[PDB]
């Protein structure tokens, strides 16, 4: 799997995570795509609505008030 993080600063919520989406096509890597959707799964939990931006070069979700 491919790890991807996660970093939240809003006004009331933050925080910091990360996950590794399952790798059901056997690629041998995850793409941003699928860990994106994961992380906005867990901002739907965790009640995060902000801007979502992505690094390239170090592969980092950013989410701001």
């Amino acid at each position: 799997h491919t790890t991807y993080k996660l970093v939240i600063n809003g006004k009331t919520l933050k925080g910091e995570t990360t996950t590794e989406p399952p790798d059901t096509n056997r690629d041998g890597r995850v793409d941003y795509k699928d860990a994106e959707k994961v992380f906005k799964q867990y901002a739907n939990d965790n009640g995060v609505d902000g801007e979502w931006t992505y690094d390239d070069a170090t592969k980092t979700f950013t989410v701001t008030e």
